[PDB]
Parts: structure tokens; sequence; C-alpha cells
């Protein structure tokens, strides 16, 4: 197997975005369940099909928004590619590489995620302070292939992957918005989807040590530390995966969507605010 | 990735048998260890070979066996295909997806396996109550592609997989049968083999919680349930997996083959008789 | 998927170096981390590259030496393929293949891997009792594909892949060198890498049971398995995995290779001497 994408077509993208657009972002947002929205938290906010951008994976809905949050410089992913879409992890995570190109320093990512752990609940947003790769035990790791030392080593560390200044500082937004429900923090755990858990695997996960468990993220996490950004990650906890043979009800998309828009405020307001701990450049 | 099947492929399949037979199948079966025999106590049988119809992956000893089985429509899937032979999973289940265009409403699958929970012995029947996907973890689910939903929905739920009404209803067919061992139940998980587990994977398998393991059955099993097609499902235990690092003895496919045979009797009766447990359809 | 190789090829290979070299070899030898240097314990050596060699990988620094270690008939591999370069296991393990070919009947493999259980120490060298393959669960297994019974059947057995009589064999010969370090023993788990794992990742690798990590050898030892080789392997530990989040210290080639140089005295010579207790042929 190899990477479809030559050093070369990474910078491409980079370049052909750098003159379309006055933006020089500091900060990329990848957002996941009902950060829709922030797009109108943005000011001078210009948008960019997936389809309009060199090399781009090709999806529907998919654009790249730059401008400010908060007095910081973004570029959101509107969007975002899976696994479980039958894309391979090097088009999974094209973006984080041309976001590294295009001088961002920092990563933000989101998600919804089914809590493993007894004490969520259907709303709590859990930090991210670790994860378990599952599909990059087996393999599946965006990073396999020949190294390009001009990202990064053939073998980065993960086990300081998400930023602790960062997770503290999330912890301190967080009392200054008086807040009922407490903010969590914990191990998400990637599996490849697209098909819901069963009990049987429900409890495997937990027994794995998981708070979590989403479809997304780890590959950009990886390829993000690959590279040299700092990431700070995040999830909403839209179910409760299921763990007893007793119980009829069942995961859903509904659930999920539901969720993701009753916390469409709470997050918007939540990520706005971060923006503001995340220190400048130079 | 993606699925070398269109829509079109699948129901192309679909019509062509359907225009080669009179049977009009409601239950598919798919045969492991010492099911063979299952062809004799069909009636009306029709034999097609894998080899003449149209779009089925090409294996050798390869049938679909239309009938009546206990006064009901069957088709029955004398040898199947492993991932483990190199087949993408999107062949390994395209038989299923031709059996719910042909009307089936049931799946019934059944393995042989070797046995993690130490309560079960060489000749023991499990049925299967849940799975553990590993390879479904890493990426090897066979619904991985894009979603077609005239088949189901982009994220389905495996939860309930395996019906309760027909676990009941096949605990009971047990009793009614007079028999020495009891009918065991449990998780069975798949791994993609072809070599048999060590002693430490043998232990790994058994802190998930595993009480049987095979090579097959759970990727049918997502696509039947992706379809909404009710599934049962049970394994002939074939070998007691081994556990410590004192024991001269090892796996073996002899060991399988002989165990198949030995419960071949017992198992055809207690395949047909499940059968009258099977609603009929309208 | 299938292996782009036929039985012909291997054959090919085989005659190819039985017609260049006049050396016999009854022992491979497949070295990791700092035993580089086994090359100039060897007499009457002969080198070729894998550039010269019909069919092999195609990498850099890689080459074949066959000759005399302490009476031995060895061939060594010096530079060795791995899965996360994006190798198919196929390659990864075609060398194995070209050796059965070549009248090799044993295999001796070694590695560098980070240390899970707590005793180990950075230094320690530990044997290999037993593995965990976590990419052979979900598909990532060499003999994935047609079997050809001229190398072994389609399921065999690695209850027993690492050779007892080796292993005692090997413990003797460590009395008989005079160390404050006493040798380990233990299972090896495989991940395919290529980044260093997360803490909670190296927390499920424990409660597997693991004590040591490493990305290579398991695919070559299950096709020599397969083939009939006697197998016997070890690792060099050259870090304790991090397992707490306190820690400021994180996993890093340098690291590796620091080690590596470090025990390259100790494993030379007793590479060297365990040549003595491998059985002479016939
Ligand atoms: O309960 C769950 N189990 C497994 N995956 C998910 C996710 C997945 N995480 C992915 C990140 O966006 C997303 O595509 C979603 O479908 C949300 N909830 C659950
Ligand atoms: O002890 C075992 N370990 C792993 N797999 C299997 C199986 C596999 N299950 C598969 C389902 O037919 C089949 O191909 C078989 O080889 C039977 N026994 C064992
Ligand atoms: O701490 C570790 N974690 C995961 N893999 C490795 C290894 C890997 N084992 C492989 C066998 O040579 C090698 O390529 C190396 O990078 C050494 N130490 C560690």
């Amino acid at each position: 197997m190899e990477n479809g994408y030559t050093y070369e077509d990474y910078k491409n993208t980079a370049e052909w975005l750098l003159s379309h657009t006055k933006h020089r972002p500091q900060v990329a947002i990848i957002c996941g369940s009902g950060l829709g929205g922030l797009t109108d938290k943005l000011t001078q906010a210009q948008i960019f099909d997936y389809s309009e951008i060199p090399n781009f994976p090709r999806s529907h809905a998919g654009r790249l928004v730059f401008g400010f949050l908060n007095g910081r410089a973004c570029v959101m992913m509107q969007g975002r590619f899976h696994m479980y879409e039958g894309y391979p992890l090097w088009k999974v995570t094209f973006p984080v590489r041309v976001f590294h190109l295009l001088g961002v320093d920092t990563l933000v990512v989101t998600n919804a995620a089914g809590g493993l752990n007894p004490k969520f609940e259907v709303g709590d947003i859990m930090l991210i302070r670790d994860h378990i790769n599952l599909p990059g035990f087996s393999g599946q790791n965006p990073l396999r292939g020949p190294n390009d030392e001009r990202f990064g080593d053939r073998f980065p560390a993960m086990s300081d992957a998400y930023d602790r200044t960062m997770r503290q500082r999330a912890l301190s937004t967080w009392k200054q918005m008086g807040e009922q429900r407490e903010l969590q923090e914990g191990t998400y755990v990637m599996v490849a989807g697209p098909s819901f858990e069963t009990v049987a695997e429900c409890r495997v996960l937990q027994k794995l040590g998981a708070d979590a468990v989403g479809m997304s993220t780890v590959p950009e996490v990886i390829v993000a530390r690959h590279c040299g950004l700092r990431v700070f990650g995040f999830s909403l906890i839209t179910n409760k995966v299921i763990m007893d043979y007793e119980s009829l009800e069942k995961a859903n998309f509904e659930e999920v969507l539901a969720a993701g828009k009753q916390a469409a405020q709470k997050l918007e307001q939540f990520v706005s605010i971060l923006m503001a701990s995340i220190p400048l450049p130079d």
C-alpha cells in the first residue's frame, strides 16, 4: 500500500488556498455533531467547497470555512471523511496536513460518541485525555507507508497527544460558564464502524478502559501529532451504549442528531470561549 | 475501497434465480461443519452450482440447494466464502443480500468453533446470543463503503442481532429431543484466521468474554441485520482451544471434521425440527 | 486479495541463490536492534544485496549474508520489511519461504521491543515463549489467501510455535556466560505501528497479558511454522513503555538505537553460543 499523495500535492493544495484567501489561520477546527452552527460565530467568514479545492477527497455538503473565532484566525471543516465510508486513512487525514502547511499550529477536534463509562449521561461533554486506537493495532494507521521527514519522524510518540495545558485551560473555562453537569475527562476508543456495538463488544471496550467510543478523530490526531500540531479534543456523549441483554433500547442515529442540536448552544459557546486560552504565535 | 457490486448486480442475481426455480424460499441456511448432509432432508431439492449463478463469488464444491425442510421453503449454502481465503467481505456476504431479494426473511447460520468457555466440551452445541467482531473493530466490516438505503441504514444496530424469540423457541426444541448434554448459549468471537490461536491468544479471547471462536458468520450476520432479516445461529464446539503451556495437544482440522460427522445426525434433526418454530409469512 | 508470488517464484529465488553460493545454510537469522554486527562473527561470509536477488522486496541497506556461525551454516537478514512501511505481509515474509527452499530448518528471529511487564528493565533480553498477533485477529495474517500445501496446511497450529527444547537450551547458555541480569521469558505482542503506544494502549496490552510489544516478527513466525521450521526468538527490551500520565518521558528511536549498540556485545556472543545447541541435520 501507499499514500496516493506526494509531498508536492499537500504543498500545492496549501499554496492554492494561500492565494484564494487573506486568512492566515492558526487554529484548525474539525467539528462533529451540531457544531455545524459554528459557522455563524465566525466573522469575515470565507467558505470553499471541498469540490473546488485541488486534491481534496470527494464526498456531499463539505466545505472549508476560514475566519475569526473570538479573536483567533481559524479554518473549520464542516463534514469530514470516515474510514467506514471506504476512505483509506491517508485521505481521511489529508486535510490535517494541508493545515500544517497553511501555518496552523493547533488542532481542535470534536465528535459524537457513545458513553461506555457508566457515570456519563447523554449531553455530557468529555475531554479527551487519551485514546485507544484499535484500527491502528491492526495496521490501519494513517502513517503506514514511507515516512516523509518533512512532516515528522518515522516513529512518533503518542503518550502525550492531548495537550495538558489545553485540558486545564479548558477545565477553567467550564467553571466560568456556570454549568450543572460537570466537564468529563477520559479515554476515547476508535473503532471503524459503521455498525453499532453489540453488548458483548461494549463489555470489551469497557474492560479495555475506554470511556467513550466513536468512529473518527484518532487518525487526525495521529497525523496532527506527527506534524507538530498541538491537539485538543472532546466528545459529545450522545447515547449511553447498551450494556445488558435486558434493555429494549438500541443505539440509532436519530438519538445522535437529537443530542447534537441539544448541545449546539452549549458547544459553540464553549469552543468559542476556549479560543482565548489558545496562546497567540511568535 | 468499495464494494465491487452495484445494487443492480444483487438484483440481477435474484431475478436470474427467480426464473430458474419455482421455489420461493423464506429461510436461508448457511451450513458449517457436517451439516453437509442437510441436503437429503430437503424435498423437491433443486441444486445450482455457484459457478452457474451470475455474479457469485468463484471458489470448489459450492452449490445453492432450494427446497422444503419440514414444511418450510429454504435455500441452503453448501460451502461458503471466508475472509482468510482472501475474499473481501463484500464478497463473503454477497449471498445474504441475494437472499433478501429472493424474498427470504430469516437467516440460520451455523459453524464450527473452538470452545473457550471451560464448561464446554467437544460435541456441545452453543447458541449464539451475541458476538464480538474483532475484524470489525479494525475496519473489516462488510458494510464499509457507501451505504445503499435500499438495503438499510448507514449505522445499524447490532445489540439485538440474534433473535430472542428464536433462541427460546430453540431451547424448547432441545428438551423435546431428550438430550444428555444440555444446549449451550454464549458469545461467539470472530477472528480472521486461518492459523489457530496461541495459548496467549486464547487467554485474550477468554478475558474478553468470548465463549467460542470461529473464522466466519459474523459478517453474514451484520449484513443480514442491515437488511432486516431475522437471524438465528449456533456453533458446534469441535475442540477445546488449548489454554496452558503444559498440554501436548494441538488444534487441527481432523478434529474439526471428526466432530462434524459425529453431530451430523444430531444437527440435521435439530435444525430440521427448528423449522416449525419459524413463523410463516403474511 | 492475494499473494503477488507463485510457488514458482519462491522456487526460482532459491535456485538462483543455490547457484551463486556454496553455502547450504541450516539456520536463518533475522536480526533486529544491534545485531547488525553479527556479520563479523561469520566466517566465509558471502554478501548479497536484496537489490540483486530475483523477486526480493525492494527497500535501502538490505543484504543477505551467508556463512558459518560457530560451526553452523547460516544465512542472516540484515534489514527486514515491516508492515508499517506499507508492505503486504506476503512480502514481509517472502524470505522465510525462500529459506525453507534453501534447505534451512531453523529460524532465529530477534527484535527490539518496549517492556510492558513492570519487572523488565532496559537492557533485559526476553525469550519469546508466546505471542499475541493483534493484526492477525483482524485479517492481517501472512497466510491469508489460497493455501499452497507444498508449504503446509490450510489451518496450522500456533500453540507450540516457539520450540520448547530451544528455550531450555537457551536458558542453559545464559548461566554459562555468568550474567547479573537474569534471562527473561514471556509473551510478545505484535502491533502494526509505526507510531508508539498511548498510555491507555499500554494499559490495554498489559491487561491482555503481553510482556513486550514490537512491530515485527510474528508474521515471519507464522510463516516459519506453516513451513515446518523450528523457531526460536527473543527481544531486546529497549524501553519501558510509558504507563501513567505523570511521567514526562516519551518512547523514541534514539533510546532504541542507544540500547541496541549497548547489547551488541552481549547479543552477538549470546546468539553465537546458542548455535551449538542447534542440533545438526540428518
Ligand atoms: O455509540 C456509538 N458507537 C460507535 N460510534 C459512535 C459515534 C461515531 N463517531 C464518529 C465521529 O464523528 C461519527 O461518525 C459517529 O457515527 C457516535 N456514537 C457512537
Ligand atoms: O479452534 C478454532 N479456532 C479458530 N477458528 C476455528 C474454526 C473456524 N470457523 C469457521 C466457520 O466455518 C471455519 O472456517 C473454521 O475453520 C473452527 N474451530 C476453530
Ligand atoms: O516501545 C515500542 N512500542 C512499539 N514497537 C516497538 C519496537 C518495534 N519492533 C520492530 C521489530 O524490529 C521494530 O521495527 C521496532 O520499531 C521497538 N520498541 C517498541
